[PDB]
């Protein structure tokens, strides 16, 4: 259930008869061949297999920052666990290569520990549910530490996870990044005096914001091409913090409001005093607050009802993410897709 591999390793070594095996030798003899570009594989929109070219260059330059931020070098024994059918895979094969790891390549399942014992690890990539598996198999927990350090990729681990995390003694990190990229341009520490919401860029990511505020990064994983992403963030030095999606947070007077959130708050309201009209909250320019939070209902209501919900809405959250007008529209606009057009709704207000 193990397939042990090396870069001088590989170069003796037979091919695997098991399938997934032959996979990660296959693509190890072309690396090591010389191609100047390779087909992986990653999932669509729809969840399936979509091949994507990616250059020799940009994955030499990736394992080498994965080298260095965390400080692994030849000999580093590394766990791959991920699926080396696909991208995520893949990589760890090109870091032990590049690094001179040896490499324990195991098929991918949800608990990594649980077939191998005498486990004894510098390394390993895996998903959150892969952590927590090993972490709630008491025949796999008592050994979480042999992995050496973490690398987690997938979502932003949620709360139960991060406490967890937070408790062992070992270093435990997660990506940022995209296929665009690769993998990873920055890493988040999870654990340790350091743990922190922010993720750090790796050395040659060159970084910065549109006018949007949005994260756009370079380097030789991009083919020094520029990728642009939808993500607001706040930079602060070489690093960064995520804030969300650009038209869904506003600045009024350098407080930082979600739109959706302060739709959910003012939900709460509209139902306790059953209201039915739609509505929703949306900004406009104000020479004084920068973007001005205002309250857009669908229909005209009776001033009696609308002068309960003002002050209803005042006692629930401050002045500061306090609508500072009502707007009544006859008809909310609709795309052709049934949606409120808030956009085009707003605008018909003038």
């Amino acid at each position: 259930m193990i397939w042990t591999t090396g870069k001088t390793l590989c170069k003796t070594q037979k091919r695997p008869r098991n399938p997934y095996f032959a996979q990660a030798y296959d693509f190890m003899e072309k690396w090591l061949g010389g191609a100047r570009e390779f087909v992986l594989h990653t999932s669509g929109s729809t969840g399936m297999p979509k091949p994507i070219t990616v250059t020799r260059a940009q994955l030499a330059a990736s394992a080498a920052m994965t080298g260095k931020a965390l400080s692994l070098g030849p000999g580093t024994r590394a766990l791959v666990c991920l699926n080396v059918g696909y991208i995520a895979g893949l990589m760890m094969l090109v870091r032990g290569m590049e690094l001179d790891w040896e490499l324990t390549v195991t098929e991918p399942t949800a608990n990594p520990l649980a077939g191998l014992d005498h486990a004894d690890f510098d390394f390993v990539a895996m998903v959150p549910m892969q952590l927590q598996s090993i972490l709630e198999n008491s025949a796999t927990s008592g050994q979480v530490d042999r992995l050496g350090k973490v690398l987690l990729g997938g979502a932003p681990v949620n709360h139960a996870l991060a406490m967890q995390i937070s408790d062992l003694a070992m270093p435990v990190y997660q990506s940022y990044g995209m296929t665009e990229t690769v993998s990873h341009v920055a890493l988040k520490a999870l654990n340790g005096p350091e743990a922190s919401e922010l993720y750090v860029f790796l050395p040659g990511i060159q970084y910065g914001v549109d006018e949007r505020g949005c994260l756009h990064i370079s380097g030789a994983v991009t083919n020094g091409q520029t990728v642009q992403t939808n993500d607001l963030v706040e930079i602060h030095g070489n690093a960064f913090q995520w804030i969300g999606r650009a038209d869904n947070v506003i600045n009024s007077g350098g407080v930082k409001i979600v739109l959706d959130q302060i739709d959910q708050r003012i939900a709460a309201v509209f139902h306790h005093l059953n209201i039915g009209n739609a509505f929703f909250c949306w900004w406009e320019p104000d020479a004084k607050l920068g973007q001005k939070l205002v309250l857009v209902i669908e229909n005209a209501m009776p001033e009696a009802l609308t002068e309960r919900l003002t002050a209803e809405i005042r006692s629930r959250v401050s002045t500061y993410e306090n609508p500072k007008h009502i707007y009544f529209a006859k008809a909310f606009a609709k795309t052709q897709t049934d949606k409120i057009d808030k956009r085009a709704t707003f605008q018909k207000l003038s």
